[PDB]
């Protein structure tokens, strides 16, 4: 089946203010996340909701950046980065971030 991850609108909301992201991250079950910027900076960050609390994950934009570089993921594009975290549980980095980028914050829900 087509994966909503292909469309940035499903997870990308644009340069929305972080406070507005809280509303988007507020009322969303764990697993639902969105992609935005650190605000006025050219950096990117994926914010997700965890069964425990809402957190803001930062994404890097460098040949070896993209965010995670210890695993040598070498993401070819940001689209793969969103899907890769879908299968990887954030639990790492505190062992308490048990969540994956499996649900988009703006799923079209065509049917």
């Amino acid at each position: 089946e087509d994966l909503p991850h292909h469309d940035e609108k499903t997870w990308n909301v644009g340069s929305s203010n972080r406070n507005k992201a809280e509303n988007l991250l507020r009322g969303k079950r764990d697993g639902t996340f969105l992609v935005r910027e650190s605000s006025k900076q050219g950096c990117y960050a994926c914010s997700v909701v965890v069964d425990g609390e809402v957190k803001h994950c930062v994404i890097n934009k460098t040949a070896t950046g993209y965010g995670f570089a210890e695993p040598y993921n070498l993401y070819s594009s940001l689209k793969e980065l969103v899907l890769h975290y879908q299968h990887t549980s954030l639990v790492q980095h505190n062992d308490s971030l048990n969540v994956t980028l499996a649900y988009p914050v703006y799923a079209q829900q065509r049917r």
